[PDB]
């Protein structure tokens, strides 16, 4: 019953999220962690930030009909993380292979060319930290980047090359 | 005036493709066509379009562990046609709602920022009106554009420009 | 909202129905669909089945003392649907969670131990394609198990090995 | 192999039907629609009404020695339409004036004392939607009665009467 408060995560509620229609869950723990990029355009302020979580929730809603994000959560250059289907909820960011099995974390932005700053990284790991520390990830997750899974420049080559180097990363 | 009576393909063995082991088939006639790229490099000869088709099948068999090369088929801007899964077998390249109801055809390179030369859209419309031709796809079957179904880049904002022109593009 | 009004639907005064006191509504367009049987006696007539449809209602509003037969549509082995609530107003068969976002249609008798007859599985299909159609559906809904949702054996174990193969059908 | 036709058709197989040796086609988009009665028994089941079929068709077949059940599609009064030539092939229903340039379609039974229930009447309407839906008739078409193009009392008095306050309908 230990009680940690982890989650410096952004509301769907605080970044006027639309209302989520998605109702399948993941089953905890969870094992494993896939790696994206929106490949879109990025923002580096809580405000620009709460705005592009937008953008990217009404392409996948309005654009896709998709009951919401594809993400579990996103990462600002901000240093903020932005709530997306959350823990408990299965995402649509890896195909159906991953998706029943793994969170999709996305960075917002588009890292071919450039690497997020320190803040977003730190918020990313501190997110993954703190999903062990809930019990929702298994202390060994695996992370895998979205080229890793299906046929995608994502997560971007610099970033990329980023987790390549984490220590949960696996091949 | 009878039969066998359209487009120039080149086949699986003539890039040698490896064995294929997919066998979950598409019901003709087919739908959809959805338009991608591969958004990595591109060729522009017989040789080296063989050569990349072949990479992209690598990756997609080895390092994404599929039964085969995602696509239908893969346009080249050698200004030829590339058999991938074909006509009849159920690709993976637009997600599993798309994928079983429509044929993917990509083009070999990167479309953001630059066209695919004439030959490779002559190619392309070309192996459709030889879809219809042959009973695999719906006379009145309509193009959508990867963005248009998954959230992606591709086909790249210039190409994704000019299949909206396109007789059969609906939105 | 689309000038399509839509296949062949047996309206309430025909079966008989009493009149309905529900008002609560659905948004249209809904994303998903609950299939289940009436776990009751089966009918293969016009006639027969309207007296089924009526059965079903009667127990419905005077025992349960629901505002009206708790299915949107009920499916007869006659091959004729069955309308009950309709598109527009929010049934009563998959509790709290559910009813307030779905089409909810039920196959008419007990489907543990015997498939419904080709025709009912046509009309229940065409049905939705015609929700579709009129947008009371969406293009990209989904198709769930009683079971899926709710604890229960409905819609009986052989009708529920066959919504299985339906290409709208998501665990 | 994919959703069922709209309409609710039964398929010719599912009402035995002989296998049919026609071979002139039809070139849908047509622009006629002749309503014919068999003058035959009427039957209310799909029981009674498949085999209903078997036996306009065996006059057609056996006797006539027609290629096949003339009328492109049958009626019933247990409300379900049953294929017969279908949309693409020459009828044999209304002349040689008419059936190169028409559908027919033939509610099983006499009606010149009664009339056919609002089910058989639903599917016919259905039927003819459904056939723009697919493109197989025109969007203007014009549906003429039997005894409109022929000298016959088919199909029948009151029937007549009927589709003369249908919306499409004509001298
Ligand atoms: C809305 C609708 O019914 N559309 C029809 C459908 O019945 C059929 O399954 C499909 C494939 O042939 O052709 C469409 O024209």
């Amino acid at each position: 019953e230990d009680p940690p408060a982890c989650g410096s995560i952004v509301p769907r509620r605080e970044w006027r999220a639309l209302a989520s229609e998605c109702r399948e869950r993941l089953t905890r723990p969870v094992r494993y962690v896939v790696v994206s990029h929106t490949a879109g355009s990025h923002c580096d302020t809580p405000a620009s930030c709460a705005q592009q979580a937008q953008n990217v929730q009404s392409y996948h809603v309005r654009n896709l009909g998709w009951c919401d994000v594809g993400y579990n959560f996103l990462i600002g250059e901000d240093g903020l993380v932005y709530e997306g289907r959350g823990w408990n909820i299965k995402g649509a960011h890896a195909g159906p292979t991953w998706n029943p099995i793994s969170i999709g974390i996305s960075f917002m932005g588009n890292y071919m060319n450039r690497v997020p700053p320190p803040r977003a990284l730190r918020a990313a790991q501190n997110l993954l930290a703190c999903g062990v520390a809930l019990g929702a990830l298994r202390s060994n997750y695996e992370v895998k980047g979205h080229r890793d899974v299906q046929p995608t420049l994502s997560p971007g080559d610099r970033l990329y090359e980023i987790i390549q180097t984490w220590s949960h990363y696996r091949a």
